[PDB]
């Protein structure tokens, strides 16, 4: 009768009506006899420790609630598959891209970075694209963003951002003061900043924003050369973006518009589509780059690192079950299969050991044996061994000690990691002095014209109206060593503001 | 502006002359630098040996406890209880024992069905839970903005979240699960009419009413129990809020509950609630016409008038919100002597419900926590070693009891009271019990014309959405309860679709 | 060759000397091409954050500790069956005893109540003996021990006991101070005490020795009439002991006697047995008996009350992996298939509460989705959808609400329990006083012999003689009173040894 | 009266006579009043759920084992002080050896490696020393052990050493099987498993041993010069061992000797004293070094190194609350205070990492809170927030992001660490070919007499008695290689066995 995300119970009691509903059991398996009263002494007497149903029921309910991901909480997630179009096996002897035609499953998590789980899906924040690859030499993790870059680039400053970009410790409040003080005090921003106060800030649906990897990867082919790559995942259904009115009159109508829009168009036939590129960048040119080709407020300008196709994602299967599929999905940056690993990326390197340790904490120990997690493309044959909450045979009577003479698994040479001299000092550099006014510069007048520089400039005003003034004169002051016609028409808005 | 939006500054200006203190790590190491990770060379990868960042990302990596199942979205303040009257004939408990006696507490807002990220402008059951710290241990007095709840039966109470909340597959809002729940549980009518109704949305925590809900059971000196009622009614006066209103506030800052406690907290502007208590005698809880323990049922003030106690007075707001707000936990069994519970069925089942998520969320030492420390009471048991054992696990006193070593003793006085039941230990259907005539009196005489009309348009509104025969199944409910609450609905109903 | 149990991974080895060697993957899945040497920055230089496979092992190895049971740490597991062999239809009407020759998968755990997980089997300590049903009904936990009775009988003592029985909480050592001291200031614990001192105190293994449910059990058959019924599982292979100086001896030699006792029986055929049996009594005999039917601390005499066999117990399979199928088990007394209830039995009563609370916190909240404990036997559905490490489906897109008009699972009248009428007063009742002194004195005179009274009185004597003179003068008295030869005997033996 | 360690109970009363015993109150202070029965309908009527004390009891005891740690888990703990009694200043800047005289607070746990918590005390094992330092630039952990060596050198291979030490994973049973196979298959474990099977592998008492770093640790001064240093802490009571039949006897009567043994010690004012020692080796002689100077399988000699004295370590206090104090304290390698730091030890630089995962999960992510692991003789202050038990006003309303325009706390430029150049591929380097044989030789011939020699061999032997042929084999190829003398006397003892 309705749309597909409202008849959900429907379909489901229309799939299953021929057959009898099942019977109500325990958590055990006991057949409960009622489970709409409990055994109380007489009809007006005291409750029965005696009611284990009870008590079960209650103990499960007690318990429902997980920790929620310290970031990217409010998502929605969907299933479907990768498709390789061109051969690249040149650059990479993944076997992803093995040949031509290699179907392989993937998952796909969207989300909101600053959104709790209560919150609304129409708001100006970056997205989240997280792509999990289902491959026969184990899972592959992309998780990026709707944006090439981000707001720094040390690794030791991101809880700080999330601090800043999150409630106030005291009042619990968002804090505009506190954003911004923080982007005033770190320039490097100033890239990420335009990007999400520009129009693709707030995308109309999952379906109608674009993916990036954000990082430098590095592709080792048979020969052992190693390459320099990006990736982009391109929308195939068109950029379409959101004013802020209506922006708000979807907050206030429905704050799942993001999960509901992507549901409804999964189950209608309208698979939505992502083209797959990727850019390469040789060791002489990663020598030569006029910036860092490592940072991660940098891009590569489509000139001379033209875009490659390589593949394409369809996403056709919603979630069965959200909390089993989405909720306790974990997606793992260190996940690289053989062909594929990282680059002196600082923040790629802070987030190999970051997210294992969050995933341990938010879903066990063991989080790896849930079926949505699994590698169930490959066996995991290793040495490891017991731990909380373990549902596997723990790898037989097989010998937990290596090395050992009675068979046991064996690592494979040809895994082995390309090498490459570093020579230098070990000790922390000074990166915040670095060059970060030209690309913004170059977005801002090329990409940009007179309308989207309009609309823009009222975004950062109408964001940065709340701050204080010396917050504000410096944030002034940086879009000021950005462009001079930035600087005066945000201080002329802020004027009017005042 | 607001002090919540000058947080920051009043925090500056209240050092003013003390220079910023020195950057340490978990174990008090002094931090040389924390902008900058190592690495070898200028461009090369990250070493193992920054313990500083290890350390930083490890703790912001567990920076989530679970949310609550229920009541996740919250506001708290801390404040005191001073007594006004003397109802020491009622119960013999040290919270009321003479006039004057200040006692702390501390208080949490909170909706129902509102996640950690939600709007407080939202039509929801608003919890008022407050926690007495008296000499006699903590009390929990766990309320609710309404005197009555939807169901009665404590083993549908999972299944009612459950339609309240998502739906397990498209992780969507569904009024097609809510009303399928409520047209297949008429108990809930009472309650229903009461959200509907203008007191729905109200504006503000300090607009609104606290209710126990429960009949609690006071004991005096001499053993005689009565039962009770309890009521905290605000002073400021009873506010409310258009769908309109609500809608756009949700729309501007979802967080205005939050604020304008804060707000009117540090502006002087203390909020004020009244305490009083509701006293039925043992007879006339065998001569009540419905169940005295009911909890859909209300006692009216004609036959039990309210008698005045005490007085609440919220005037501290929470130096961290996380310590003193997110940590916080309601024990209802945390019940001083003087005050027992009855067979209440609902209130029996939360009596077992709520340690048990305290010590799924928190810990199983979470009454190690300052808020949730009894202060006010020398613990002494036989209680020992756990999950962050933290003041002392008790020294080396005997951990088992009786001994004859001088180790903590039992009082006979905390004895509860005693009292016979007959019967058969069974389970008894309660659902065709009535549901009908009490929110018929409340619709046609507590109500008027335009209210009753707002009430319609408000249940045909959030109802248009649900099926057909959901819809025909709770058009027939409201139609038992007065046909035209039902005829009203039902035209509604029709206009929508 | 030497013991099965010695020889477990050149057998691994020979079973899977026709296969090749696994690869050596990460948690993942990721191939490993090195796990024998770090990263790192040339030869002498610091490790980098670059080893995914180093963190990730290292995560793994800190996190498999999982916490002890609270009682019951050092424990022994195997798998078999049960086979009914007599008609009992008329007492319950489970399906576990539906028919005969009905074969029903098993799993037992034999344990020690106050033995850490690192200490000797050879103690003297009452014996655990829980056994899991895995029925079409669900599972059915039968939680006994080698002791027809228990030291107290009432359940809010029982951490005290656990307690007075552990450590000190100062020192960290035992303590027979605090364990008289307890002993004595509870006079219901001689007969356990009796029983415990006895020969059989020290069991020769888990194949020598009897289990008992040590509570009386309602049965419900088809018609509604309930009886109360004892579980009796006597060893076929006999019963055997062991001397003080032999245990001494065992417990230097091997602290896991037990442990590879019962494993080498297993692995070389010889089976280990015990007869099911059952002890009826009906509601008026339970009006009748000359003390409290329902007393933990009371048998009920055979000549009163004759054994009827039920069944069989074989012991077949040896766990593949300890940690997987011992370790993780739990055993939940409230798991109950109709046709069999719960008694007025305080300490069960009890039981039913305590044993699915530290199950969700030694394993966690969805402990029964692990496969030792799942009801394989049984198609489990009800409205619990969510938790920690949720591992099936959860159930999919299935109302999660109850009652509904989508065709959920519904309960079942049949599973109704049983129903009496309980006159009397809500409150707290002492019962310390319930004639403790008549069955242990008919014990010691009728079932002891001289030299197995005298070797009871050793044994008493010799853990006695640590503790206080008033601590020994109080146990004296108890002992006196149960009999003048047990009285005069201990002190005199007490005399000697101070 | 007896001992203390018996006579702990009657001190306590005797300490508390003079003051009215306490009430017995609920976890939230609520006064209990009866805890010695439970609330039932009637004299034989089933359990209520209104039994608040009850189930409050219940709960807490069902929770009351935290898990144990994966390695020394049984472990006896004390408190006491440092005294610095020479001037080391010239290697290093830290205010714990700042000056002479300075009193520093300090924390000592030792344990064993493969022993479970109820596992006995003289067993032939590696002792655990480590010893935590209170100082005002936060806590300082010199995690040690009995011996200067261990038995690997790469940190990959430790987790498959404690499960060759531990139990089969299938049988639950030691296996010197496994042991021997990963010490033949590891031949430069050779050094450490001969210092274990000499005399000093079973001291007698954790008083009658000496302790050691084991780790290169590098001291810089206040310009910044680097050395490398040695940590030795040798006992004054003198070294006392026992034999392997006195072992046996003391495990088979009393499994908590060593804590017995420390607890009556300290009280009866026999307080242990260690005295400190450093080796210092420049960068020249670490350049110069016949070996790598960072390995954990070498020493360095004292003729070339000679010992200088710096402090000493007193133990006076018994802990108050074995599990407050012993069981929930955490040592963390990484809590170096400025003027220590770590080396290119690879084992080190593992621990770094390693510590504090497990600290989390065995103790909670605020387990620094925990008294007995706060820093109090430090001020606190960072931007670590909210936690699971945060037991602290969570640093009140400070900015939670950095940096910040509002006061909040400010790095400290002169704890900055020491930079060196480092050079050469990142990459794996294989450490196993290396110099193993001459220091177990050195130490053989000149150490060792002729007595000492043959009870090793002897020790040596009856553990390998029973591994496999082939293992055998390959074990008495490493003895021979080093030393002819010592592979023929194991052979021939070997045959004898056998
Ligand atoms: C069988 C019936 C009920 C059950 C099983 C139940 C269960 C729960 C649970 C599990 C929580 C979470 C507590 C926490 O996470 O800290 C909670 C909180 C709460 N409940 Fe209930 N509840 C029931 C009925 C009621 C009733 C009748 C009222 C009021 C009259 C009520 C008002 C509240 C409030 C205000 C909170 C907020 C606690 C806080 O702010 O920390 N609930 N309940």
């Amino acid at each position: 009768s309705r749309d597909p995300a409202s008849d959900q119970m429907q379909h489901w009691k229309e799939q299953r009506a021929a057959q009898k509903a099942d019977v109500l059991t325990t958590g055990a398996g006991n057949p409960v006899g009622d489970k709409l009263n409990v055994i109380t002494v007489g009809p007006r007497g005291p409750l029965l420790v005696q009611d284990v149903v009870f008590t079960d029921e209650m103990a499960h309910f007690d318990r429902e609630r997980i920790p929620e991901r310290v970031v990217h909480a409010k998502g929605a997630g969907a299933f479907g598959y990768f498709e390789v179009t061109h051969d690249i096996t040149k650059y990479s002897k993944a076997k992803v891209f093995e040949h031509i035609g290699k179907k392989t499953p993937i998952a796909v998590r969207f989300s909101t970075v600053a959104g709790e789980s209560g919150s609304a899906d129409t708001v100006r924040d970056p997205r989240g694209f997280a792509v999990k690859f289902y491959t026969e030499d184990g899972n592959w993790d992309l998780v990026g963003n709707n944006t090439p870059i981000f707001f720094i680039r040390d690794p030791i400053l991101f809880p700080s951002f999330i601090h800043s970009q999150k409630r106030n410790p005291q009042t619990h409040l968002k804090d505009p003061d506190m954003v911004w003080d923080f982007w005033s005090l770190r320039p490097e921003s100033l890239h990420q900043v335009s990007f999400l106060f520009s129009d693709r800030g707030i995308p109309d649906g999952h379906r109608h924003m674009n993916g990036y990897g954000s990082h430098t990867f590095k592709l080792v082919n048979a020969n052992g050369e190693a390459v320099y790559c990006k990736f982009h995942y391109k929308t195939d259904q068109g950029i379409k973006n959101l004013s802020v009115e209506d922006a708000a009159r979807l907050s206030q109508e429905d704050p799942d518009y993001g999960i509901r829009d992507l549901f409804n168009a999964i189950a209608t036939g309208k698979y939505p589509s992502w083209t797959f590129y990727i850019q390469v960048m040789t060791f002489n040119q990663a020598e030569t780059f006029p910036f860092n080709p490592f940072d991660l407020t940098k891009v590569w300008p489509h000139k001379d690192y033209p875009l490659i196709p390589v593949g394409k994602l369809v996403l056709n299967r919603n979630p069965v079950n959200y909390f089993a599929e989405v909720e306790q999905i974990a997606f793992d940056p260190s996940n690289m299969p053989p062909g594929i690993e990282a680059s002196p990326d600082k923040m790629l390197q802070g987030r190999l050991f970051a997210y294992p340790d969050t995933h341990r904490h938010r879903l066990g120990p063991n989080y790896l044996h849930i079926p949505v997690n699994c590698p169930y493309r490959a066996r995991v044959a290793n040495y490891q061994r017991d731990g909380p909450m373990c549902m596997q045979d723990n790898q037989g009577g097989a010998p937990n000690y290596y090395p050992n003479s009675f068979g046991a698994p064996e690592q494979q040479p040809s895994a082995l990691e390309h090498s490459i001299q570093y020579s230098g000092e070990v000790r922390r550099f000074n990166t915040a002095n670095d060059d970060n006014v030209t690309q913004v510069r170059a977005f801002y007048v090329n990409v940009l014209n007179e309308e989207q520089r309009k609309r823009l400039c009222e975004n950062i005003a109408g964001h940065l109206k709340d701050a204080q003034i010396f917050i504000q004169k410096k944030a002034v002051k940086n879009f000021t060593e950005v462009h001079p016609d930035y600087g005066s028409h945000i201080q002329a808005l802020l004027d009017k503001y005042n």
